């Protein structure tokens, strides 16, 4: 008899790919919460007079600040097991910015041969990153019976930046959720005294990389728990293969139908018709669904890599799982359109979206003109129109009424400075928002309003 | 003759249940304002270097901070009647974390037998909450003629957390609004030095429970004022019983009508008539009324409990009063529809809401796909997409233009770190907002626009 | 011949009343900017460790803070001509909280006879404001040859509050805009150490009243400049009288028309005219004009009072000018409707506003139900639903997407504390905003959309 | 044969003028980022106890603060090469506020002859800016073998303000992007201790001008890189001239058509052609193109001046480039209307915009009435309605739900102070937003909704 829709096991991916995403995501989130709080700790340890909030605003301006910051950072490394809580340990380094038997490396980056003097110009600056590094590594015990890191000179005129390199091995003690011996961590701190500007302002930033592995243990019943999350991706590879195999057969019927439309008896209408509706001939939504497959499966293999080998980078695969989850979950709509009544409500979008897109091109075209205009006029005077990304962000957030009073307040502060710019910004912001709220959005509403009107008749 | 609508004494609940809610709410609000300001006081007393604002950001990072915080907390307990204003007194405790004759109890929670060491792994951690508590309680007078709380070691490597337990009895002197002798209070402070992460960051949080009772007094004319607010709930129980009794009789006529629709002469068309009409044949107004009722009456009994006995917990009953007040106040609309003209304006909603809900399922379906996608990609790099509750909160607040520039500003800060994530977030946020403002909301408007168009014809 | 519209001199009020408002407003604004910056100065002078921002958060918690705050305030009064800039002088007081020959008066407000003790209750508190005031006033010169304000005890158990009363005479040196000798000022500072709670938190607030007058000067050409702003209100009284006289004659024709419907020949159609339509035939535009008028004229007389003697109440008159300016400026629309095309665009509002108001009653009715519900549930746990004004403010601002993420962030902070309240607030906020954005606003749009549709046919 | 649209080389300006804008903008932005960070540096150097954030809130209140601020500023100038990083040098001044051989000039501005005293009025203030300046300039080397800037008296009663004038020459070391010897800079700092109020609050503000030039160097291959960006404006002048020449010939045909419409045979219908339609005949596209043109060309000449000449001021030319880029980019729409389908979507705007503008006049008219009303009532009590620019900003940002809860929170703070003002502001804000969201915006939507309805029929 009539067997049911065995092809509709795409519902399995609605859970499986989402659970693959949430299993990964809940573990990966939990790692970051540990990762960042450590970087918060290192800022409280290694930065001289750091505060919870000032990151971009935290910086050196005098020379004694820069010295005392560096020495404060170093002396806080030297006494890490003494004063700092959490229990870290020194790397004992064998890498590039550390010598064969060194741990903390404060490293200048300054010009090779050069000179700077206004009103008496005689110099020959030859741009170069001549890095001088001072090594230091203290032992754990008190000093046994058997130097110049303090005797250190920056050359501030000549100084690009100062980088304090070190790594801290550590044991993530949120492992007791697994209930056995822990998984092992290694932070890679970089205290950067950045002076690329030479403007008398030196951002102090402490930033870390994380490297994770499993360190020696002979105990029992930890190794089995890892395999359950490892095995679940094979369900994803099993579903993905089935989905990838299933759309292509539907495409085969596409290619068959291509023939059969003319093919029962050829010359339906002479020759060579381009059949623009036929150019949307295959029901491609399932190919779009299967392509979201390819990003899921390409995601999982790359996630299995990052898990199963020393590969440590969560960017592309993290996008590919999310994009695929999103692009599967948007696909639940075209699963939902097998219902009759719901299909009318979604068909309104699929009859309007050409018109809405065809209008949106015009709005984007104006919006860009505004993004350019405000950028060069309000880039000098105001923070929130500095770069074209930030102008577009601030404007595109300003269309919905976010930080509008906060922008308009920045204008008044520059009313004493160039009233033409203030009055220009008043006229500019008003003309931007009034157009985009009462004429654009209104028309975006009008197109779909008219679509919903036209579709039922 | 024709007696009036005596069944329309539901108007009584519009005041009575609202007044029950406001009488309770104004007294309960007034208690919290006292409750919290005391917790603000205890943070200024018992926390070493606490500031008005930093609660989540307030934490220890070095070991001398943790010591000095604990000792500062203890020495501020020891000298509470000395230095602190407001007039408290010590509990003189006979509970669980205090011994038979103790007051302040600083209490470690640390591992039983265990060890931690990177690059030389030999340990056997056996997860346990071996709590060591140090008791202390000072007398009021100066020391008469007839120890090691300072001689205290944390074991930071081993430390889960440190909890300082105490209670403070106190007299709420906002009782003079009643005009007689006061009602009596007891706070239950818990200073938590939480280190479940072992990330070198230890949140310091001081949190209190409140226990209220009436302490000895022989004076006159306080006991009568309490009874007036006690008696008013009996009006609620009186109205509620009448409302619960009145709906069920209307439902009886429902059950009778079931028979009588076919029952004047059976087989109108066999048994053909879709009992969907039966689903709309009983008036659901009365079910809305009873849903209000049961929450009001369940509210009141639980409110009478919290008032009349040692029960001190304002959660469920506080929801049940509010839900019932809300669900009565939404019911004023279907009281309001006995008017003819108003009924057309509300009938637009009751003809559209099926379509609006049937569309909303599709929007929620996409929105979830976005909630997943942004969560794993923007969970590591950004604060505002950390967990799926916060992603949904931030997105669902971001659809209306709240903190959009503040999210887009968090993106730029992570533009140096993984440009693919920045450019992904730019494309992600834009695609989220542009869809949800110009195509979704517009269609939500279109459905009701078309409903209002269709209803009058 | 046909004389023009001499009755249309209402255009004169569009300038005159606006100029009366701006002349007043620019002078009154300029006074406040001086008034407040002085209160900022006094906070930096007289408050111990005050910061630019903390006003509500600025408070005492220990007893030594309260002492040192008061003594710091007093010693900053004692040395005002020494250390403070701006040039003030002492009042030399002859008022109520100062003795006949005193200046600074620190004044307790504490209970008469009473006692407070938990767990050993024996007291007889007799609510009273027994105020003890300590007087002090230093001379300008160094001490010539010819006490216990430091020897002062608060009784903290007994203490309601401590108020430091003083006044500072001063010369507003922004008078040189007038170009002659200055107008003279007197501030009235009140440092309040408020402890009505007895919760160990004592808000420290410094607040001032301003009293202005003209102090001795024999010079020439200052007195003429005041008369020009004085005379301009007589133009307002001249226009107002003409407008008030003009409407009433139009109302006379109203009263005549009331008669004359039946009055050409009685029994026109029996009693078939309902007369309520006649109540909505007559033009309220002149009543709108008179409502503007009476507020303008009542404004001016009260402004002429404050100017021409005794000087110290704005509030009501300041509302009456603004309300009248607003209510005149809204009247420019019904001046604007003498045009034909514009009248169609405003007639859409005057055919829809009954329906919009008739719907709005239902929305407000739900909105109130939400305002009650959220108040008692989210009053304890959250700051932004504390009182029904603030609930309504936060909700009614939350309908447009203001501080929504900031409310939703307050929820997560109370997720550990009573998950039912968190999950309730999640469901509550969502249900509030989703209803009010996609179903309410959409219908508000639908009514006017349909009005604009229906009006042209 | 038929040659193509050679007149459509306006597409060249879409890139050329945009690239002219971005080339300029990316270089000009990069200069400001250097310019401002230096002003951040000078605030950290020359201001006593300055913080990252407090600019408007940063100010002096006592006299010892003002002294120590000035002396701190001076002693930080005196030791600039000692302590400050970034490498500056002293001007060695020959300008107006410096003597022939001076560098740092602290300069009072105080009254000539005058006196101030309340309650004993005898004075003759004669408004004058009698400036006393104290000169100082230290040498680079230690003091060789071969005064009263500390022995300095302000006269605070008499003091308008104190200005510390100096300039710092500096070498912008972000020149290595060009890869050769740097371009040379000169900052012009002004530390202003502003006391125009005499309210005991003295804003301390440090502000700089920038003067750039090229200082001596004999090296090779820097001079060629400048010429490439110089030459690219000649492409703008080349395109602009062609565009300006092309429109005017199209206008000639305009003037010719005027004649030719009646002119094949005049008296087409008696007197009629009526001519008013001819008054509304002429095609604006080319005027929009020329309005872009003139601003581009006027921009470029002034940009060539500003860079290559006595380089002075980035205001007008910066507006003219942006306005021209914007006004060209809006012109891409009327290039886009040569398509048939797109023209219907833009024609909706060009049939509605008269009606939308004709309505907007009424909304603006009410909005102004609100802007006046709120200004005088909420100017004293609240920060966000201080001046009519800020009232309009706050209201016009408040229509979209920006800082609404933040305004409504400012109301509650003034609920104790004049409840009539609080309750007035509650009623005011509600009446403002409820009108402007549900009746105005809704009608703005309705007009375009109806336009889109009417256009297709």
């Amino acid at each position: 008899g009539r067997k049911p829709c065995k092809l509709m096991l795409q519902v399995v991916k609605i859970l499986v790919v989402t659970v693959q995403l949430i299993l990964f995501g809940l573990s990966n989130q939990l790692a970051v919460t540990f990762r960042e709080e450590n970087t918060i700790a290192f800022r409280h340890l290694f930065l001289l007079g750091y505060s919870d909030g000032a990151d971009d605003t935290f910086a050196a301006y005098t020379r004694e600040q820069l010295y005392q910051a560096i020495f404060h950072a170093v002396d806080q490394y030297l006494a890490l097991p003494d004063v700092s809580l959490g229990r870290y340990a020194y790397v004992r380094g064998g890498g590039d910015p550390w010598t064969n038997g060194s741990g903390l490396a404060l490293c200048q980056r300054y010009y090779h041969r050069g000179h700077v003097d206004p009103a008496n110009d005689t110099f020959d600056i030859d741009p170069m990153v001549v890095t001088d590094c001072i090594q230091v590594d203290p032992p754990e015990r008190p000093p046994p019976p058997p130097s110049s890191y303090k005797n250190l000179t920056l050359k501030f005129h000549k100084l690009v930046n100062v980088t304090i390199h070190f790594r801290l091995k550590t044991i993530n003690l949120q492992s007791l959720i697994n209930n056995e011996i822990p998984d092992c961590y290694t932070f890679s701190v970089l205290i950067t005294f950045d002076n690329k500007a030479h403007s008398g302002r030196i951002p102090i930033s402490l930033e870390t990389q994380a490297h994770i592995q499993e360190c020696k243990h002979p105990s029992v019943f930890q190794h089995g728990d890892n395999s359950f999350r490892l095995l679940f991706d094979v369900v994803v590879i099993l579903t993905c293969s089935l989905s990838f195999l299933l759309c292509a057969r539907s495409l085969l019927r596409g290619f068959l139908l291509q023939n059969e439309f003319v093919g029962f008896m050829w010359r339906q209408r002479g020759r060579v018709i381009s059949l623009w509706e036929r150019l949307e001939f295959v029901n491609g939504w399932y190919i779009l669904l299967v392509t979201s497959d390819v990003l899921t499966i390409s995601g999982t293999i790359m996630k299995i890599g990052i898990e199963a080998k020393n590969l440590a980078s969560y960017d592309v695969c993290s996008i590919l799982l999310g994009t695929s989850t999103l692009l599967v979950w948007v696909g639940v709509i075209r699963y939902l359109t097998f219902f009759h009544n719901y299909n009318i409500l979604i068909a309104t979008l699929r009859v309007a979206l050409p018109s809405v897109m065809r209008f949106c091109c015009c709005v984007a075209v104006i919006y860009l003109g505004y993004c350019f205009c405000g950028w060069i006029v309000l880039g000098p005077y105001h923070v929130k129109f500095r770069s074209l990304s930030m102008v577009s962000e601030c404007l595109f957030s300003l269309i919905n009424g976010d930080d509008m009073f906060v922008t308009f307040a920045a204008m008044q502060a520059q009313q004493g400075r160039s009233s033409l710019v203030w009055l220009f910004s008043q006229l500019y912001l008003y003309s931007f928002i009034s157009l985009f709220i009462y004429m654009v959005l209104s028309l975006f509403i009008a197109l779909i309003t008219g679509a919903y009107d036209t579709i039922k008749h």
